[PDB]
């Protein structure tokens, strides 16, 4: 079978890798650092914190929102599969990760800042998170211009945290639930969506209705205030309805945009009415058995297939629910094993069933091209360059195959492979309860400390002019780190001579002439200084200190330098030949990597040799 206590573990895990953000000391990864730093600055307000949302660096609080609730929905559900797998501490991390960011967002009474980052910016350029150069303004909904689905699905999130942290830490519970109430009070108050719209062509929303009804459910059970319960249902006719009938919809599933059906399984499960445990199992058996002749797409390999956007994202969100409600003692006896069936194929189909894992670096073949920018690590601005992932984004769930299952590997194909909160919000959840019915040990003091697979900072070199008294070098510094990503303003690099054949002829070795094409404006060339005089060893130092040299572009990661040491005109003494950095120098322009040409990082050399 499939071990679901790891894949629980890498699910949760994978939160930590979308983190924005100061990033806290005991991280277990070294690839992942501060990011998004000066979130919220325009408008004056600590903004920092909270998950990117998919492959991307914007931070969208609906389905952030949406995530974090399904996430505490699972440790309400099942607090005894966290414990028993050791997993509760990382997913209780999570959960206030994304509350924490809730809260700073409700500065005050009435105002809620709902994304950080503009799509279109983010988006056109390829890099990793930690070294981002463009403007991330930060948007924000109130009384005159409201956003109820992202309050409401924010209001949902804080207090669903509150009722898992309450016996552990009862004043963040309440922090939460105090945060929740003034959210849910500004989305019931304005019930409509018209003043959200940064998230346009990305989370607009289509409902709302859905959100209050979840929201209130959840401040319920947090506040136990039947204040909430009763707005929970009064919302129920607001729902949207199957076309053409008096139905509430069921051909859908729970995910970021509708809330319903979470909010009516928790209904049923509170007040044990038949309207909602009607309204559930159509859905339910929509996408197991079918109701009145409908029933989900399946694809030949066994998958509910949805929509082609996220396949496995509804599907494992769906087994999530279809689990929860078969454990009720309210949910029709012989449809029990259905749900928990259809619970099992799909995550099994998730981690394996096809002969292949669709979550990254979990099973047998995993999605090895997710489309994301900070797993990928590009210091080029290129989503082909480099041609592999730098960085493993342990239990993230790709989106899924095509309705025949077909499936491709790559990072621009999103339909398939791109990664994101929500897609993993279900999906652990899902795990959570196989885990608890089939087991599967996570693996001991699970870390994502990773080799270092390519030289973080190098440099290319390349004879550039030359001649009996001279010699002159172009050389090309690469930022091309890692881990993490970082800016790389402390670089210089030494250039070493043998000087003996200058003392011979009774020249001063620091007379010699040096001189230089470069880019960056701070780039410094020395003059001659001496290194081991003893063994007639100089160097010119070189240094880069104030560039913002970044992982992030062509130009953006290298810094070009082009420098002459010249020994007087009409001279024939200068030897290169028994200079320790012109050993195997590319003969001319055009450079290539070189590792007689120490570079150093804040004085420390990080490549190359020295004499
Ligand atoms: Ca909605
Ligand atoms: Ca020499
Ligand atoms: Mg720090
Ligand atoms: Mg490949
Ligand atoms: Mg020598």
């Amino acid at each position: 079978t499939y071990n679901y206590g790891e894949a629980l573990q890498k699910s949760i895990m994978f939160y930590e890798f979308q983190r924005s953000g100061d990033l806290p000391a005991d991280k277990r990864d070294n690839w992942r650092d501060d990011s998004g730093m000066k979130d919220g600055s325009d408008v004056g307000v600590d903004l920092t914190g909270g998950w990117y949302d998919a492959g991307d660096h914007v931070k969208f609080n609906l389905p952030m929102s949406y995530t974090s609730a399904m996430l505490a929905w699972s440790l309400y559900e099942d607090k005894d599969a966290y414990d028993k797998s050791g997993q509760t501490k990382y997913i209780m991390d999570g959960i206030k990760w994304a509350n924490d960011y809730f809260i700073k967002c409700n500065p005050t009474p009435g105002v809620y800042y709902y994304q950080v980052g503009d799509g279109g910016k983010d988006h056109s350029w390829w890099g990793p998170a930690e070294v981002m150069q463009m403007e991330r303004p930060s948007f924000k909904v109130d009384a005159s211009k409201p956003g109820s689905a992202v309050c409401a699905s924010t209001a949902a999130s804080l207090a669903s945290a509150a009722v898992v942290f309450k016996s552990s830490d009862p004043t963040y519970a309440e922090k939460c639930i105090s945060h929740a109430k003034n959210l849910f009070d500004m989305a019931d108050k304005a019930k409509s969506d018209a003043g959200y719209t940064a998230a346009s062509g990305y989370y607009s929303s289509s409902s709302f209705y859905d959100d209050l009804s979840w929201a209130a459910v959840w401040l319920y059970l947090a506040t136990n205030d039947s204040t909430y319960l009763d707005k929970a249902e009064s919302y129920v006719p607001n729902w949207g309805k199957e076309q053409q009938t008096d139905i509430i919809a069921y051909k859908w599933g729970q995910c970021w945009d509708d809330v319903h059906y979470g909010a009516e399984l928790l209904l049923a499960k509170l007040t044990n009415k038949q309207l909602y445990k009607d309204s559930i199992e159509m859905n339910l058996d929509f996408w197991t058995t079918g109701v009145n002749g409908t029933r989900v797409s399946y694809t030949p390999k066994g998958l509910a297939w949805l929509f082609q956007w996220g396949s496995l994202r509804h599907a494992t969100t769906q087994a999530f629910l279809a689990g929860v409600y078969a454990e009720w003692e309210g949910c029709t006896p012989s449809k029990v094993s259905v749900y928990k069936d259809f619970l099992k194929s799909q995550i099994d189909y998730a981690l394996g069933s096809t002969g292949r894992s669709f979550v990254v670096g979990y099973g047998v073949n995993p999605p090895q091209h997710p489309h994301h920018r900070t797993a990928h690590g590009s210091w080029t601005d290129q989503m082909t360059s480099p041609t592999y992932h730098r960085h493993t984004i342990y239990g993230a769930l790709v989106g899924g195959p095509d309705n025949a299952d077909g499936y491709t590997d790559e990072i621009n194909n999103y339909v398939n492979n791109e990664i994101a909160c929500d897609y993993n919000a279900g999906f652990t959840g899902a795990l959570a309860k196989m885990y608890k019915h089939s087991g599967g040990d996570p693996i001991p003091n699970f870390k994502a400390i990773e080799k270092i697979t390519n030289d973080e900072v190098i440099i290319k070199a390349g004879l550039n002019s030359t001649g009996p008294n001279y010699t002159e070098i172009k050389a090309v510094v690469y930022n091309q780190t890692g881990w993490p990503a970082r800016v790389t303003d402390k670089i210089s690099f030494k250039y070493f001579m043998d000087l003996s054949e200058i003392v011979a002829a009774g020249i001063d070795p620091l007379s010699l002439v040096t001189s230089s094409y470069s880019e960056g404006k701070n780039t410094k060339v020395s003059g001659v200084l001496p290194w081991d005089v003893s063994n007639n060893v100089y160097y010119v130092n070189v240094d880069l200190t104030g560039e913002n040299i970044y992982p992030g572009g062509q130009s953006a990661c290298r810094r070009e330098v082009q420098f002459r040491i010249a020994a007087p005109q009409g001279t024939t003494y200068w030897n290169p030949k028994n200079d320790f950095s012109y050993d195997g120098l590319p003969t001319t322009s055009t450079v290539n990597t070189v590792t007689n040409i120490p570079v150093y990082d804040n004085g420390v050399k990080v490549f190359g040799n020295e004499p």
